[PDB]
């Protein structure tokens, strides 16, 4: 019973029986029941601020040719473009001048600034007193040793599917075990290591979100980022459905309550896929947010789904409208660089 799967969500017994359930059972009641849990634990946990992560998605080059992703190199219907150096760190001061203390740099896989040119720009940003994520998908551990030794707090590799076959056919130029060994490297250089997986990918299973949430759990990420697939009209998978949004929060929900302690977006896919979507996502576990601030004439171009929200809104709208956000919810913002503030408990 809902009643029952609560009780064992309560007493911390996250066996993959109480999981599967958890996710099968489709009552309002209990979904609501859920949600009202892990906000909670959030509260608990992790209090009321709400961390802000201005992200620069600086290049949508990218070698990799990922079948639901809008910037695959297979795409030809995509200008693509390459902030300068200078640009990316004048842009990352002026988050800073409007509170950001949290930069992160996301790009497709350009090889153009990989490792050097990385490096010289986290410094850079380092300079002003605020942690660096960076979001650049898989390279070789020399690059993620250079890029610590540069100063990088942080890493996002979102694992995007624990099912080995599913990932390999879904990133035909890598595999699972790539993206584990890398999320593992990043860990073991001292990195604050963020995964996460895509909700309603096709011929994704619950079984398979199951063990997403066991993958999750095992390796203890300090960031957990998860969003609806989104289908993308250029690309191989176009007309498939997307990913539910309940099932997704139930998702972020569930992550929350297995890792207690994390720090969890409301990611943009959330927003886009319903309007109001982060907000509620802050309400059902998350504690982050991450708004947009890539400038024109670029940010219309990094469309790795469509409608993305924040793309005809100003070059500086994003941080002020979440700072309303977070008000609005009546949480209050980050008053340090957010970093994972680990409980230990049994
Ligand atoms: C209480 C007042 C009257 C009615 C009018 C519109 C209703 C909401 C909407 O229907 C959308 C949504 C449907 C879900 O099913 C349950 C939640 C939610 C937010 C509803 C809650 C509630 O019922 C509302 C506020
Ligand atoms: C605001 C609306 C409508 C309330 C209403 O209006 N009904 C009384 C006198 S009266 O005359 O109105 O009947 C209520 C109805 C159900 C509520 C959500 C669920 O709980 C699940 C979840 C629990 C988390 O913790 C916080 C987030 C979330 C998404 C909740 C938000 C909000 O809270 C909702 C949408
Ligand atoms: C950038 C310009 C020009 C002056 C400037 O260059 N100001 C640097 C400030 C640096 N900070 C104090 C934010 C660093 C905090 C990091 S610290 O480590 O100290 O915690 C200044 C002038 C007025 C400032 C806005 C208003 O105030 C209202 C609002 C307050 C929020 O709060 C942040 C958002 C917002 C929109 C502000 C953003 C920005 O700021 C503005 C535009
Ligand atoms: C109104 C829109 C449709 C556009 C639909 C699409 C997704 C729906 C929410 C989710 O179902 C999660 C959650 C379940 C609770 O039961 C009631 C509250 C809440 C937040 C729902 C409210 C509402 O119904 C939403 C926003
Ligand atoms: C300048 C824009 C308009 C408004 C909208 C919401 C306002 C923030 C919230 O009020 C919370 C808090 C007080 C301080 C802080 C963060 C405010 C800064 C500024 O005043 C904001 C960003
Ligand atoms: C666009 S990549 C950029 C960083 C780096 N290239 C990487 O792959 O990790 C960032 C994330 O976007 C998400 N993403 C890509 N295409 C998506 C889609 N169609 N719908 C929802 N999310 C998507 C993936 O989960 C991916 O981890
Ligand atoms: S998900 Fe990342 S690696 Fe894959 S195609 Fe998109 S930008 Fe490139
Ligand atoms: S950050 Fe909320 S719409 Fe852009
Ligand atoms: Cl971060
Ligand atoms: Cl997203
Ligand atoms: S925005
Ligand atoms: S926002």
């Amino acid at each position: 019973t809902g009643r029952e799967i609560l009780e064992k969500l309560e007493r911390r017994e996250f066996t993959r029986e109480v999981l599967k359930e958890a996710l099968s059972i489709n009552d309002r009641g209990f979904n609501e029941a859920l949600f009202k849990l892990a906000d909670e634990i959030r509260r608990k946990y992790v209090g009321d601020e709400v961390h802000i992560r201005a992200i620069i998605e600086f290049s949508n080059v990218c070698r990799k040719n990922c079948l639901y992703c809008g910037l695959r190199r297979d795409n030809k219907n995509l200008k693509r473009y390459r902030m300068t150096p200078e640009e990316i760190v004048e842009r990352a001061r002026l988050a800073v001048q409007f509170g950001a203390k949290t930069i992160v740099l996301q790009s497709g896989e350009d090889p153009y600034x990989m490792p050097d040119v990385i490096s010289d720009i986290v410094k850079e940003i380092k300079k002003m007193g605020v942690a660096v994520t960076l979001s650049l998908g898989e390279w070789p551990r020399e690059y993620y040793e250079k890029w610590k030794e540069a100063g990088a707090d942080r890493y996002l590799l979102r694992h995007e599917t624990a099912n080995p076959v599913l990932h390999r056919k879904l990133r035909p130029d890598t595999s699972f075990e790539n993206r584990l060994n890398c999320l593992l490297t990043l860990k073991e250089l001292g990195y604050e290591t963020g995964a996460g997986s895509m909700v309603g990918l096709p011929g994704q299973t619950i079984d398979d979100l199951v063990d997403d949430l066991l993958f999750l759990k095992e390796h203890d990420f300090d960031m957990v980022g998860i969003g609806p697939f989104i289908p993308h009209p250029d690309t191989p998978l176009a007309n498939e459905k997307k990913g539910d949004f309940t099932l997704t929060l139930k998702m972020v929900a569930l992550t929350r309550i297995l890792l207690p302690d994390s720090n969890i977006p409301a990611t943009t896919a959330m927003g886009t896929i319903v309007p109001g979507g982060r907000e509620i996502t802050l309400r059902c576990g998350a504690n982050v947010i991450m708004p947009n601030w890539t400038p024109s004439p670029y940010r219309q171009l990094y469309q790795l789904y469509p409608g993305k929200i924040c793309v005809f809104e100003k070059d500086t709208a994003c941080i002020p409208c979440v700072m309303k956000m977070i008000e609005l919810l009546g949480r209050k913002p980050g008053r340090d660089w957010g970093g994972r503030k680990r409980v230990f408990e049994t």
